């Protein structure tokens, strides 16, 4: 038993952890194969960091320029390329530690883990997940930029997320791989709207369920609910509405407990309309949205 | 900005998990040098779990009983010995991928992260305090035994748990790394007293600066008070007594925030006696104690 924000384990992304310096700016690459991932804003100056013209700046540039640096070996670079938001190094070398991986795209909703690095260097691993908003609540402060979020199947790394900018709220905004923003963010010291968040629901019943097979209880009711009812309370307290799909997904965790997924929308609507009259589930007095139904399944079943 | 309970890299660490099986029983070992450290409950049937004698029980067993994979290469038991309540197999095989490593004691309240693992594959990392009643709450499930907490110092890996056990009330029991357990608990599958926990004050007061530092500051207040008088608050709300040592631990969050020590710990004295109200600190409604003031400092700082 017990339930933690579990992330995981950031071994086979730490040897693909790489410093990029360009001019007098140093950001993480990620090197996978032969080439080096790092935000595009590296080719950057202050002065020019409110409307970068990007094909600009990297036009000043050779492949001399770009300082790549393995722990304390620097990478020869042999070609650059901007795909999107991202600069492609090309080094001579493919990376001895390159792990199986995978570029992909993640849904807002789901989750990944985060190694946050600087300077090349890994300081600490966390779980997040995409918010609905596309932002991010992450850890993160000057020198993070190129810091990679993951996910990791048997021993293949998917990689989904890149970080690069903070928003003036204190939030978060990064690119797949392929260097494209998650969101209407652009990479420009410019104010952006982040937009409406709301609360991933399916992952707060996951979060119901993983408590349940855990021994927190107290939530539990004499009531149901149909779909459309459950979707009216979520609508007025900011949730994801519930569809049949996400229900579907809920199908391993409703056939562990034995709680039928409209009985635990019954729950969840009577938490929102009551609060947890200051009682905790699972050492917390709020609803947790951040663990998937795939998170809460891996960490009651022990997937290696 | 941004405040995550986040854990070290577990790199460094999961190039020492391994697989050992005695018997019929499995569990993790850790091996460091020519040496593989695991509970020594891994001797034991479940017939003799309720009270088994662990010296008699070890000397039926030969070094090659015991079975140690790492990764899906066998290691061949040289030497076998019981150390309080780990058993120290001697592998004739250095590890490779050995760190630079310490075994420490750490003392309660004091964090660590934890790398879970399930016959000697790591599933997944998360941060996690010693709490002052030597348990400590994580997520471990049939087969976790074995797994370790550890902190890292530049590139020094100083090990200071193994898990062993978990108590019926779903908390858990380990050891050190010379097999010495924190707290009164014994390997018996037998009920034990996990005694009465308190929340590490001086912990909270860190995660209050690290609120301050990152914009949550709402809970801030025209108010002072004397270390008698907050510890008169702390005593009626199971709070550990703060002592001046903890105070000038709070030395450098007290300085990089311009907050004397004695007015935040006014503030946790009105959010203690009046609640949260319903609002949060750092994505929270309640008050959090598992990070220490180093692990402030490291976050706000970023220290790889
Ligand atoms: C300067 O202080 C910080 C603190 C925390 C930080 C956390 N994440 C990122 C940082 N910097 C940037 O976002 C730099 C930037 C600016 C505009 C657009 C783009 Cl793409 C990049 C951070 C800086
Ligand atoms: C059998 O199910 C579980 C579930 C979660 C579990 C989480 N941690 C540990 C487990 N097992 C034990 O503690 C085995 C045991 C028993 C008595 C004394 C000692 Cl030293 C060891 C776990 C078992």
């Amino acid at each position: 038993s017990g339930f933690r924000k579990m992330a995981f384990p950031s071994g086979k992304v730490e040897g693909c952890m790489v410093q990029v310096t360009c001019g007098t700016t140093t950001l993480n690459g990620l090197w996978l194969d032969d080439v080096v991932y790092c935000p595009r804003h590296v080719i950057c100056t202050s002065e020019d960091m409110l409307n970068p013209n990007y094909e600009d700046l990297l036009i000043r540039k050779s492949n001399h320029n770009f300082l790549v640096q393995a722990g304390n070996v620097q990478l020869r670079v042999i070609g650059h390329s901007m795909q999107n938001c991202v600069l492609k190094l090309k080094v001579d070398t493919a990376n001895p530690k390159t792990p199986k991986y995978k570029f992909v795209r993640i849904q807002p909703g789901q989750t990944f883990s985060v190694l946050a690095c600087y300077n090349g260097s890994p300081s600490g691993v966390y779980q997040c997940a995409m918010r609905p908003n596309f932002t991010i609540k992450g850890s993160f402060l000057n020198g993070s930029c190129g810091s990679v979020g993951f996910n990791i199947d048997y021993d293949c790394v998917s990689f989904c997320y890149m970080h690069h900018m903070e928003l003036p709220t204190g939030v978060h905004a990064g690119t797949d791989l392929e260097g494209n923003f998650y969101g209407p963010f652009v990479d420009r010291q410019t104010a952006q709207a982040a937009g409406t968040d709301t609360t991933i629901t399916v992952n707060v019943l996951a979060w119901l369920y993983a408590a349940v097979i855990n021994g927190d209880r107290w939530f539990l009711n004499r009531f149901t609910t149909t779909l459309n009812d459950f979707n009216l309370v979520a609508m007025k307290y900011n949730y994801e509405p519930l569809t049949q799909d996400h229900v579907d997904i809920l199908g391993p965790l409703s056939a562990q407990t034995g709680i039928a997924v409209l009985d635990m929308c019954a729950s969840l609507k009577e938490l929102l309309q009551n609060g947890m009259n200051g009682r905790t589930i699972l050492g917390s007095a709020l609803l947790e949205d951040e663990f998937t139904p795939f998170d809460v399944v891996r960490q009651c079943s022990g997937v290696t």
